[PDB]
């Protein structure tokens, strides 16, 4: 008589369970950890609020955190990136979880406080996993007494990492975190490699379009933005690159990129003179990977030619000014997650018309909002990462530490390096890739033990 | 005129290398914009700068630009064969001390590095060294150390010349404080990866005019180095595939599309002839070691090699390849300068028409630099400009005469900070004709940077 | 008002259909030029047109166009799975006869065919077919011969329909002329290829959301089709290898990077197990056949393949891939419509745990159309605006109205003018903003052409 | 005491005589054509006249040609395009050739000649082999007597196949001819693949320019054009293409590339006006593929980028307007084959002027001018082809035959599929390639026999 849940539809559970078969097969170095420490229970008493995007891959994170020994309370971190099948195979494997496809606002924050409360109060819960922040917002804002008990946080993604630095930097910060985003088999393989796969994934999927031959503008040239640009160049796009990073600008030209400003002078007046209405005119798919707010903002979305594709691959929707578009221009919903926004006003519109563009995802995180995010065995290693990350500052209990000892201990950390590159090693062989040992000569000549660490940590790959 | 202080090949080049240096100047905006920035200044008045960097055209404008603002330089290559005649002769038309040539022997090359430290029979009063490898901070230390008193810093261009800094800072060994020029973003992810990227396959062609496409490729390592070497040749068309020990950098070849093997069975290198993947290197046609380390193109995979093979080296040191084995039991055929087909058929003569041999390129020197001409002006470009920089940092920072609690705080092996890595960043985006976009107040706020950077922390890995 | 002439999955989606046709058109700049041009003239006033062709968005627009000219239609799909329920419902919604599905049984299919021959229980007055892959063609010439008397031509969309219809021509049995729209080069050098390029991984993903990079594909062919499908892998960071019969497309292979090899050891396919390379397919994560060829993925290679390799088609026909050794003696537990996993364990029943399967998409039916969308409509628009330059040129030939004599002497196979290719070439290039440059007169006279074309000999293969 | 030649060193013979040795090695077609055919001696008897390129790959086909039974006496096809080493071990071998890098137009023709006339009379030549043209319009125009014994052309380039077509046109082709380049193992391997591999060495040995990040403009978009943007891209050039033909333009669209035109709307009417000056000022590299005459005009050049490298790749200078430059510009040779032309006027030059391009091998073919051309085992193909045409033309023995016959047989004519078939295998085979046999009840179900020919001819691969 299980009932602590809320997904969409539970008789999707058979099918979420086939998939979550499959995908463990694609992710050895997380289901290596199921029989590493399985026996040992590194787990046990570990009550973990989650709050990431509830995909088939997060399933099988959720299910070796609980093989492991925990409990688990979870919800999505975006509106549309939850799969049903598998929130219903989480469901009906007795784990509560609240999430589904297409939340709005209000379901969203009620999912993530059904999570924080069980039976209408704060539940005992110990640990925090969290994508992008939110969780831990309104853990820290809403129920700070809930902090005292928790022994820290393993953080995602690059977005919620800068938020946990912020309250670092303020001394708001209550408990200790681990920066799971800048292992390199994370933020490496995931940020980049996981785009890679998946943009013009969600992008076939919405629209159809032909990519090769047309133009794109990439704004932005991190990780993301460089997956993100591989990802369309690949497929024959011509690909043009914006950034503010000159060091990234500098990386986009030497990878075969014309980098460009939306404005001339990259001078950002918020005037229309401002843009660069030539360029934009060409631009036939705008994406954004920055992080950042406004950087395809209202006058980029006025300049922009006729039936351009615009979407963002960044953590939060307010990359791209669809509060501009709501307000002014008519939305024509195509099918769930793509919607022509006519820019010929707000009062209706003429099905013929050719003034749109296309808006994939209302602007949210679109490889997951039109296709199912970075594939298990990419996830693999980010989920390696955060299995290891809950491991790491569980046995270190810091909630059991007086406030001065708390003091000293309390940070935002890295995993070690051999972590990294034991997940490495386990990806590697799943691709039946075959690492060469070194002789103790060499392993001397380099300065390395023959197990590694095989870097110092100033290393950048 | 009147000078006589160099030695190069042929001093009628110079002509020829002042019209490649003046085409290189237009592809440097970031080494020419610090020479324009600061030669009022003359920042680097009084410095005398001990320079060992392969002699190229490149080199030439980082002298020129050194000289510029200030400095007095005496000059060798770090390689035996990666000197351009052309430059070399040019600079020592200018009035510049250079002892430099491609085809030195070993005796010659370490003659050279003496004469830039002595001259007219004594040390120089050398006080800044500038170096890529490692061989003229080690020859300070070890046969000169007595100039070490009055050098206030090291700059040092490359990954192993680092390594062997950190080793001898962690032994107490170090008696100056270094710039690690290499791990600046405009170098180590622009000249090792990019550099090489457009350097490997210009020297095999240039060795071999051997084709690419469709052939098989096998390259040790997968760092910096490894990296744009592999790309070289895919992007040629090879089927390449890559050695690591390094199971991070094995996971990138393997996300960037590369079969990950090894050239032992199970990876596991037990000296034996048993242990090679025979079947494995009879079927590769290109092997090319990246790894700065020692043996990793072996004996036994030399003799496990498909017939005519080509087999180099660009790594900064020729030991990569046990080159030694070959020198004693097989025949070297010259085929021209730096190219020799090495019959393994016996030491002594070979046929002429032997089926049997690999090609060796550059002996095993860094073959970018030993068959073509190293890395292009518009990549040197970033790493010379830090150069420059690491050069006036340390200048003025004047150690040799700190008191000695100051000089215990500033004996170190640091980057420069990633401000001027920007900066030289953005002189090189421009140079492409790139446009770099200005945060508004409301959006570096967001992101908690400032407008004018630095955009990322100092854990950033780009 | 009272149209019933029709059979689709759900009338209700055709809002939907309109929708995506409305974007299509927008994205079929050949196809809608040849609407705006022809539609007052009305070239096919009086054509009455059998269709049988994937009923995708793409074929909606097609399908509108022939309309639009003047024609009527009665439609179906060329395959079981690879209709898009919405383009149906949107085209029956319009008062179109269309029957047609997503997940037919072969014997819907076959009815389809039928409903679109028979008009209220007896044969339709046809005189035109256009038809993907000859189904209905075979159907006319075999059931319906008396149909055929009436027929002025057949344009046939692909490389597998027209070598039935040339096999029909060299027989003696093909009762009506041909257009080959296959050999235009905007539609082989294009749909074949380029379209392959972006649907094959497309529906890989889709099926499977599997990561591609860093993992072994076989690609069976390289034709057009396993051009496009061997680079719409290897874009993906796939290790690619390629099988061949074709020694001149297997050169291309090796040229283009790809390693070329055989399931066979040294290619000789005796059809014994012993002779299948276990050690090469054992490695293999994904299989793709593009031949047009029967049993090119046969049941010894099956039985060899790495447990859970993806397995799937992509050539017109289901009997590339011998699944029907796999209905007899492996178990299917479907995964989601058109993903199977085939347990390799036996044949009653499947341990749900079982590491021993294969996962066959669209069980092995065409998988860019049953597992995605096929082409897109930027493709599919030169495809398509050279099926109306057919439908019209044999249309106004009217072949059926000549005598026997002259019958005889119009009985042929032929492709359309370079010029017409030229043409639908040029407004593809205008719907990417391209400019083509104009020759000036000099130019043209010094290589041979009139300055609006046609620009190469026939000879010229692009 | 063999003097029958002209060449720049005879000491360079030992080393082409090594470089011949290993391009044997890479050359499989050819070396085993010059195996198989050795015993009949088919070209024994054969007097053929060759010109073309004096490069290593020539040599090899050179001594297969003699090893079959020919005599031969040759010369290059371009000024710029001999490997000294090559015609030093080639005339040290006793064999007539002469040809040298650097001959002026004077020289060409004189060598040309030299292979013609024996003696100071003419050669009782029956054979031809050309790269262009030059020789056939030689012998056609000045000695018109020698093609009454000439059985055969064999031409190896698309502007040869022109010039034979239209000699064919006019009714002045008087012996039939192979088109050797329309076998698809030359045209869609030498003139494509060839041109991949040799066009960005060229110009790194002449300029050692990086390429990524930079724009380069081709024109043309036919076999070299497909594989000299190829060269450029694969080294990260953004690149952007010029065509005349509208399917070869779509070719590129889909292949990723920007269409573009040097004049406004395509619409070259001779003015400056007419000129893109936006687009060819940000131009850092042009490179002519097109056989046709003027398509890098005055006014483009007028308008390029400052620093600009200018080159062409198509058979003859007159792709670029290098005639324009000669009479307003001042030429600084940097290095051989590589001059800065300064736009400041005709009379001298600042040395330090920064306005100026760079021209490569003065316009003419820049592969072979500032490079070596193809590689060995590309050049296999065509030059197996070559003696396969030879062989055929040779024995048919048009010269012979009585006038109707020779009206039945004066043509230009490809080789059979089935041969061209034959060299693509031994081709494969020398990358280690497997190809696959066809079942008896494959070969029935595709219409082919189990040895082939696969394909119709009308196939196009
Ligand atoms: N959708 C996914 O699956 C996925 C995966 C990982 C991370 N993310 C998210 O994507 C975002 C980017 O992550 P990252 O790891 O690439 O961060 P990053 O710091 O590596 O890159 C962001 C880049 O944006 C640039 N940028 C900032 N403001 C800009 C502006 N106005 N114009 C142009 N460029 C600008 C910065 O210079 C920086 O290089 C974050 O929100 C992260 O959480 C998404
Ligand atoms: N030729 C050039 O122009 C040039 C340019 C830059 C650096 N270098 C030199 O090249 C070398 C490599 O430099 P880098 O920056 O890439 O260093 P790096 O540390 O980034 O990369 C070296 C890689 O080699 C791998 N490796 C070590 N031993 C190995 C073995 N036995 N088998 C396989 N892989 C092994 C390591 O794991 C590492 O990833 C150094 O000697 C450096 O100074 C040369
Ligand atoms: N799915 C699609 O959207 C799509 C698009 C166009 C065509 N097609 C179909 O794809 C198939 C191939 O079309 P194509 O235009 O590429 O034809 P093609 O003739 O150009 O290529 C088929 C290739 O298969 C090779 N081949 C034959 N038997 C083989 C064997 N046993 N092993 C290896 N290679 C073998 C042939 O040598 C040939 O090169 C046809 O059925 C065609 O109708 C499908
Ligand atoms: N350098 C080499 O090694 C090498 C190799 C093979 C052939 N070639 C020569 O290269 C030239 C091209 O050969 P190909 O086989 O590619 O010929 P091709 O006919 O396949 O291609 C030439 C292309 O130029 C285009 N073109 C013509 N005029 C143009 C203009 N004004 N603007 C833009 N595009 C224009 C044509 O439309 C055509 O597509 C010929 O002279 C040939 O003899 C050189
Ligand atoms: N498939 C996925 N599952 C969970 N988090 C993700 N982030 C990006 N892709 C994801
Ligand atoms: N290397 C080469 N030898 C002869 N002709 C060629 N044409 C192109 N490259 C050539
Ligand atoms: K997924
Ligand atoms: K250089
Ligand atoms: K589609
Ligand atoms: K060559």
């Amino acid at each position: 008589g299980f009932t602590d849940y809320k997904v969409a539809d539970i008789t999707l559970a058979a099918w979420g369970r086939r998939e979550l078969i499959i995908a463990e097969s694609e992710m050895p170095a997380l289901m290596g950890l199921r029989r590493k420490y399985a026996g040992q229970q590194p787990l046990k008493g570990a009550k973990i609020l989650g709050c990431i995007h509830m995909t088939i891959q997060t399933g099988v994170l959720i299910e070796t955190l609980v093989a492991l020994g925990a409990e688990v309370r979870w919800s999505s971190c975006n509106i549309f990136s939850t799969q049903d099948q598998a929130a219903a195979a989480i469901a009906a494997a007795g784990i509560p979880v609240f999430a589904w496809k297409g939340e709005t606002e209000e379901e969203y924050e009620w999912c993530i406080e059904q999570t924080i409360l069980k039976d209408g109060q704060p539940w005992d819960a110990n640990m925090v996993l969290d994508d992008g922040g939110d969780l831990t917002e309104i853990l820290h804002k809403k129920y700070p007494q809930m902090l005292e008990r928790i022994h820290g946080i393993t953080e995602e993604t690059t977005t919620g990492v800068h938020r946990l630095l912020d309250m670092l930097k303020n001394g708001t910060l209550k408990v200790p975190a681990i920066n799971v985003n800048d292992s390199v088999t994370k933020s490496k393989n995931d940020n980049k490699y996981g785009c890679r796969h998946s943009l013009n994934d969600a992008i076939k999927r919405g629209t159809d379009h032909l990519l090769s031959g047309k133009q794109a503008l990439v704004i932005g040239y991190g990780d993301v933005g460089k997956g993100s640009s591989q990802s369309l160049r690949q497929e024959g796009m011509i690909v043009k690159v914006a950034e503010v990073d000159p060091i990234c600008a500098m990386q986009a030209c030497m990878d075969g990129f014309e980098v460009v400003s939306p404005y001339k002078n990259g001078i950002n007046d918020g005037t229309e003179a401002s843009i660069d209405a030539a360029l934009l005119g060409k631009i036939d798919l705008i994406v954004t990977t920055t992080g950042n707010v406004n950087v395809c903002d209202a006058n980029m979305l006025k300049a922009l030619k006729k039936r351009a594709v615009v979407c963002n691959i960044g953590h939060f929707d307010n990359e791209i000014d669809t509060a501009f578009m709501r307000k002014n221009w008519a939305w024509e919903e195509v099918k769930p997650q793509v919607h022509k926004i006519h820019r010929t006003g707000k009062d209706g519109f003429d099905a013929h018309n050719d003034d749109y563009l296309i808006l994939l995802a209302e602007g949210r995180l679109v490889n997951l909002g039109n296709a199912t995010g970075h594939p298990s065995r990419i996830m693999d290693g980010s989920f390696a990462n955060q299995v290891l990350a809950q491991i790491h500052l569980f046995e270190q209990k810091y909630a059991d530490l007086p406030a001065a000892e708390k003091a000293k201990r309390l940070s935002v950390e890295v995993l070690p390096k051999k972590l990294d590159e034991e997940v490495a090693l386990e990806m590697v062989k799943g691709f039946g890739g075959v690492v060469t040992q070194l002789t103790p000569k060499q392993a001397e000549y380099i300065g390395v033990s023959v197990e590694g660490p095989f870097k110092p940590d100033t290393y950048r790959y």
